[PDB]
């Protein structure tokens, strides 16, 4: 699940095996 | 502190505003 509150991004991408998360 | 090479490792890369890390 992705949460888009304000002008910030709090989503987590975990698929295949590699984990990529951007909190900017 | 390196990419999964033979034994058990993990590549660490962080540049700009993105934090992505691989795990083997």
């Amino acid at each position: 699940t992705a949460l888009n509150t304000x002008a910030v991004q709090k989503w987590h991408f975990v698929l295949x095996g590699y984990k990529c998360e951007i909190l900017a």
